[PDB]
């Protein structure tokens, strides 16, 4: 089996922290309790001083994509071991099926390539990128066989993903028959299009254009239209990497107003901002091209982290989408060309922990709510992940929240050659970190095999996303006006 | 000549009032001061106890525009006599053009049917319901030669006169180019398009089914989209008709950063509200029907006239578009049917001064400004209306505000045979109307003949609206940054 | 030990919902989990179709307090065992300690009151009605040795309870140097007093009277000000019986920006409305009076359930402070002697059920947490009560989410002989409700005994309150600038 | 007499600009039109490409006072040529009575003081530092008789001018009995005295101290509690030096709620920002030091500007105190000795044009109404000053808008031997100061003698500013419901 007793430290789920040892035997974690016994042949780790807390689950990833003329280069294998190495158990990855391509195809090609490299366990969401009874029930079997209840549409991506208005309002309402969340990127694409012709045609060809063409506006707008739609259908919704402050006070206001939308910040939008794309060194401001942009006002990255603190932003992704120097480079003369996309599986969790918990924005409780819990509840398996309880599975992470650790790209596990917190000093490191009921990774070393993680199948119908829903439909009927004709 | 003296009144004009006559020669203010001599042969009007005020200028009307199958009721002639009986001394009326038709050619169409009925000063908006080479160039016709610099975009009539992001961008883009401000009719198409559909499919056919289709959230997001668009061009915006909370706190946010945007209120959305559409009787529930709905929140009258008092709105227009009872009636089955419409071009100066001045929420000063002064600085015809002072135009209203008058179809001057203001008492009668220094309205009754007024041709760039729109383009410029290659 | 099998419901907790049975033994729950054998001679309650949830914590009541010249009539016996019928099993009770008394000796009396006299468990908060070094002492004394971690201070009832900015900000300097949280009753004293003389003067000596001498932003005024002392000595605040849109949005406002501050809306604020002050029937607009007032914006409770929902607001209690009809009498001739205070210990539950969860507001889970657990988490008692879990102690509720039950004061159980809630139907029924292991009110009937509930004492330094606080006072330091002199 | 003719310029009112000549005969404009005669022996002032504007009338300003134990080193002479230097042609200045003393006595002495010193006109606000029945009638003879519709009134300085909240309200009532303003320093004085108290006790004794014990919250809550109070009264308010944004959005939000409250932001907070209190030179960081206090947030000035170029806030003024190096140095070992006051009456003009106009956030004629005439129209003299208009007063500036000047120490007119504007190159340039018709500063030098300027004595009920109370009086009275005893 593996037993392991992982003793002295004080466990830390959503709702409290208490002292007790933990018991993982076969997968899965046994007992909670003080004291416990250690089995004879079980390994002890010592979590005197340290958090016992649930692995980490990164909601947003794309390892391995093949996309703007490259492919990321932080694949499923390397991917997954950078996200251990950073106490980070899971992933959800984005099949980006193609314009007319099949969605089981695509959802195939991805288990068939991540499958067999997998060092965690991982699960997936579905782009819908065009529209058709073809596509409709592919997602009803996606949703009801395949393990995904997830499905993800853009705004933005003219030409290449974008959906339209009407096409979003049936996508949408047959995301609400399936039981799935829709997930939206929020920016309104012709903007993007007419602005980056704008930024090329005055000569401003460096990343700052890439900002320019797109400011904060473009994606509010966008933001607020997506809700606007799921609203009117009543179909959930999740805004995935929310970039900016007006972005993100779209989302407080319509969940005040109790629309049922999520908002999803990343490493990079916690961490930093979009300063850097005026860097005077091309490869520099290069690393942190992204679609939605990185914002130029300092006071972002705070704002959303107190906003992340307040549950205005209910949980946290990375949106890992490497691509090293050279593939940067294919943009040198014209940004529209630098394939989009930033780091951050790996050092999510400690920026988040020193940004957010040793900053005094948020508690040790609302960090494992951010960074797993609340995962699970959307994409609908909690508490078998997110949560330190009997019967949960074993994917565990001994955090010295006191320790500092530099994050840099020379100590990075990641495949980059580059980090956009370079230089970061980060309250908040994982010690060791459980995956499956094993030691994956423990004194700065890596003991893990391409292929160890499972793929988490879900059902539909989640119930944090969905009771609200379902009680609406029952009570929020419109009802006619009885008239004489 | 026609000489007429107005003498003893307090005149009211958007910056301060004063006692003070006012003489008028050949169509013209010619002296305002105390005391004045009356020149032999010319009328005295007795202003004692009365304010002198600027004629209403109504910014938004529709006098017998064919649409929805039929023609509207109150056409130019009876609809500008309506207007003088109520101390609205111009109207701006909309040429609405159809798809794939010449922008030149319904202009002309417009000025043949207006120029020999209208009793009133008045001028024109252009619809830009379609975009192509020719239709650019017509723009710049009607803004340097043809007299109007404002031009009139759709977001709704999904198949009839809307346009999508990029046909908006590229509209907005070439109205700033000609001078013209962008007006907008800012709900969503697609979402109407599609909850129309489901509120017949669910047998919501009544006026309650035209609402619950396009709620306020349609009307909010694509007032807010507008405004990015404009923003990304810098092209001036002014929202028509805003009729709901939420979009005009999407106007009043806009405003306060600093975005070139007005917004309009009407008539309708100031003194009344959308729990009309439930009423038990169809025909009562159909009056009510226009495009943007009027909304079941009570609280909305009330807010937009504490917003319009503020100036975060702006001014005042009717959207007048009326259409009888056995019109409605087209619609008795099928909401979708009704023609779109109310009425307002008389009753908008009284209830404006019963909701917003009688009440305390804004001062007669404020009244000016949101009834003649802004409009006719926002159209380009400043001071020469909306101002009681030397050399500006004699289109003059003697104002009773301690009077109170009922608003009723019964006494009404509008062709159209119910007012959805009846029975309303209204503080504030005008009791004198002047229009080209000639008295057209006085004891009750109208003495005015078709074709007495005239088409006011205004020229592009009014400095109200485009003074910070040319200095943000001379410092506003996006700059590259100097990098090694 | 009495044993009880709760077998065949859904156990709700706040952060999920699962079926599976609950063993409760000796006052505790001991199992939670599927098909549980039936020990001989346990109890089996058939939780077949039901929820099982913890029982409501009421935060705010006044059990037979003596105020405005008469006292309570709802007192501790009577009291719990109406909040027992009603689904709650704890309430917290105000020590309300006058001017110039011994904090412990108003404690002892308490204590002395309720002790012999509680059907449920009950704890204590301590008002700070005025300031010294004898308070000082007294308030260390209470938090550390009597159990206490709430103090309550007053803005309103000046010469009465109100402190002065001065003294509020030495008193939640100490409140926040003995680990307590500081409660506020925000409304300001000064334009209440003034408020209520002029509305005499006027004539206006009914309750429409009381609402008009301080309406909102009275209330909104003085929650603003106890947030900015608070914040100036980082001291933990809990706003109590927030009544009002414009009060919850200051609290909204402060805790996004990342204060540490909790409001607590009450049933009557989420139930009712202010309306009812302006009732022809004196007796009838009576009942509602309190401080702050219920207000007469419909709009009201269900925009504090929306808040309650997204944790703008946190949770909920009664403010139970009942005067019988001929009570409120003393001021048939003049408001400010009608003793103020309504009920609501015994329909809170499904007040909020109905209004919050049957409308499609908020989930079950969020409904457990804002009826119980977070009440557990901020007075520092969670798990221990507020969850269905091993160890956790057996106050738990077996409710019917589907059937109604019309609430009136014919059939409830308060003493008081009106209700504000009459003629209301809920759904959401408490059919069984377990008080420390004993079920005390089954089949309509209550079966419990005058003193049967215990004091809860508990500790300072509540984590869910406070571990932001520390943090913030490690790293959120003032520095000096370093200079040459 | 001395006739001037100010010819070939563009004239700028509030209202629109327009090219006009400009007669000006014995202290007054006497016509103003195209192609003007030169009057034998007038002066002709060629102000071809200039803007010819109404004065600046800086709300604002406390010439030599006495005060935290030395004297301002402006005083009415000085102070008022500086101001003549810098386009601003009146100055309000405040009469600081002490608690205990005569409001007449301190007046009279202000009278005195100043009429034979000022250089430009000028007029008084009186503050109101204790309260009595004296103090009442006080008000009464200075509102009727000597000319003062402004009272001042303080919230900060605690045992020394402060006032508590019942004594406001009571102050507060009795100016809208006698028709003037209340104007307030909006700072809670027991957060002041206690967080002084507590950044001395943490050796912070350097200006940083000044700052950070009084954070923009308490200046925040503050300006809400004044408004509250002076909502209850119906009494119109003024919140003088708003150098906050969020006291400045507690201002926009009463405003857009109808609630009568002007805001006055000042060129300090208008110009530069609180991050000088942590400059390493002490000099230099105690040069801002004035309370409430600049902030250390960076977009608070540009933030500042876009509310006053939207009417959140209204006017601007100087608060001129001003104190030299060795004076502030006073302070050197304690910043709560360090004199509290900033420069700014002569360069409020330039600041503005540069950081308002240039920038492209209000245009040239909103620069008008935010530097004179909104200041005539609220305390009363407009359209005698703040507009270029037959009959008005000759004050008049010849602008050239193009041109630059950098603000220096090194060039200023002030007597203080610091200027908190170091450095900043300013477009808008007065090129031409005209005073009550006369030329007093050109070609860079002044020709003005003390006491050249007169007092202006206003008349109580301003209608800018009473028209709506009025109105509200009128119709807003609360009424008793009609009961059966
Ligand atoms: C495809 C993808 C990758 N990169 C990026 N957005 O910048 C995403 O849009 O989220
Ligand atoms: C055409 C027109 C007419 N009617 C309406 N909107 O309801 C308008 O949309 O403004
Ligand atoms: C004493 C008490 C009772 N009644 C009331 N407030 O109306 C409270 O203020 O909360
Ligand atoms: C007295 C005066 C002077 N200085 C200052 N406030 O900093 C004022 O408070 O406005
Ligand atoms: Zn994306
Ligand atoms: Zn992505
Ligand atoms: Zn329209
Ligand atoms: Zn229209
Ligand atoms: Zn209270
Ligand atoms: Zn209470
Ligand atoms: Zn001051
Ligand atoms: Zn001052």
């Amino acid at each position: 089996a593996g037993e392991i007793l992982i003793k002295g430290g004080k466990v830390v789920n959503e709702d409290c922290s208490f002292f007790s040892d933990v018991h993982i035997r076969g997968g899965k974690i046994v007992e909670v309790g003080p004291d416990l016994r250690v089995p004879p042949g079980a390994r002890v780790i010592d979590a005197t001083d340290r958090l016992v807390i649930p692995g980490g689950i990164d909601t947003h990833t794309h390892m391995e994509l093949a996309f703007m003329g490259t492919r990321a280069v932080d694949d499923f294998h390397i991917g997954t071991k950078a996200a251990l190495a950073g106490g980070t158990t899971m992933i959800l990855d984005f099949v980006m099926t193609q314009k007319g391509q099949s969605l089981l195809e695509a959802y195939d090609l991805w288990r068939k390539t991540a499958d067999p490299k997998v060092c965690c366990d991982y699960s997936l969401h579905v782009a819908v990128t065009w529209w058709s009874d073809e596509v409709k029930d592919e997602m009803r079997t996606l949703a009801q066989e395949r393990g995904v209840n997830s499905f993800k549409m853009f705004m933005a991506y003219k030409g290449l993903f974008m959906l339209r208005d009407d096409e979003l309002y049936a996508v949408f309402s047959h995301c609400k028959e399936v039981g799935a969340i829709a997930q939206v990127h929020a920016e309104n694409g012709d903007l993007i299009a007419e602005g980056a012709k704008k930024m090329l045609s005055l000569g401003i060809t460096g990343p700052e254009g890439h900002e320019l063409c797109r400011p904060e506006a473009v994606e509010a707008e966008a933001t607020q239209r997506a809700i606007t739609i799921a609203s009117a259908v009543n179909c959930p919704l999740y805004v995935v990497h929310v970039m900016s402050k007006s972005a993100a006070d779209v989302v407080s206001k319509a969940r005040k107003d109790g629309r049922v939308v999520f908002g999803e910040p990343i490493a990079a939008s916690l961490g930093t901002d979009g300063t850097n794309y005026w860097h005077k060194d091309w490869a520099h401001a290069a690393q942190y091209v992204m679609g939605p942009p990185l914002r130029p006002d300092p006071s972002t990255p705070g704002y959303l982290m107190d906003l992340l603190a307040n549950d205005d932003l209910t949980l946290t992704g990375t949106d890992n989408c490497t691509f090293s120097r050279c593939q940067k480079a294919l943009g040198k003369d014209d940004f529209t060309r630098i394939p989009n996309g930033v780091n951050g599986v790996e050092d999510r969790m400690s920026v988040i922990w020193e940004k957010g918990v040793h900053s005094g924005k948020m508690d040790e409780n609302r960090f494992v709510a951010v960074t797993s819990s609340n995962a699970a509840k959307i994409f609908n398996f909690y508490p078998q992940k997110g949560r330190i309880a009997k019967d949960s599975d074993a994917d565990v992470v001994i955090w010295d929240p006191k320790t500092t650790r530099k994050i840099s790209a020379q100590t990075h596990h990641q495949a980059v050659d580059y980090n956009i917190f370079e230089g970061m000093e980060c309250h908040g490191v994982p010690v060791v970190t459980v995956s499956r009921g094993r030691v994956v990774y423990e004194e700065g070393r890596l003991k893990v095999s391409p292929g160890q993680g499972r793929f988490i199948h879900r059902q539909p119908f989640s119930e944090f996303v969905y009771k609200r829903i379902r009680q609406r439909d029952e009570v929020g009927k419109p009802a006619v006006v009885i008239r004489e004709p």
